[PDB]
């Protein structure tokens, strides 16, 4: 697959309920889903290699990996953590996340390359998955 692309959210589900379980407020929470509501995704694929730019209106973040070593990012609410990306499929990949320092929910993501041309992100904490779901621009 070539997930290389400039990619723009049409639909975001369960992003509040993920938020909620990382311990994110109310008011806060509401704020970030309207952020999302907007967000892209910038992908350079090379071979196994990633990288990835994520951009709201006013914060971007590089992520930057290759699938089966370890690197380190953050979680959704922003806790460093340790990484790993290993294929699940032709078209899908699967991160695993452990936290740097202390506890916290079990979270992890996925990205999918449809046959249809979409991207399929989700990211999980715990017993809660949202989904998010982007087109080339
Ligand atoms: C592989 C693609 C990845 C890991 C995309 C990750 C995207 C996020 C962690 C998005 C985070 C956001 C917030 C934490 C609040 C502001 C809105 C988002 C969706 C940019």
């Amino acid at each position: 697959p070539n997930f290389s692309g400039n990619w723009k959210i049409i639909r975001s589900e369960n992003f509040e309920e993920l938020l909620k379980v990382l311990g994110v407020n109310v008011m806060l929470r509401k704020i970030a889903v309207a952020a999302a509501s907007k967000y892209a995704v910038e992908i350079k694929q090379e071979g196994d290699t990633f990288y990835i730019k994520v951009s709201t209106t006013v914060y971007t973040t590089e992520i930057n990996f290759k699938v089966g070593e370890e690197f380190e990012e953050q979680t959704v609410d922003g806790r460093p953590c340790k990484s790993l990306v290993k294929w699940e499929s032709e078209n899908k990949m699967v991160c695993e996340q452990k936290l740097l320092k202390g506890e916290g929910p079990k979270t992890s993501w996925t990205k999918e390359l449809t046959n249809d041309g979409e991207l399929i992100l989700t990211m999980t904490a715990d017993d809660v998955v949202c989904t998010q779901v982007f087109v080339r621009e």
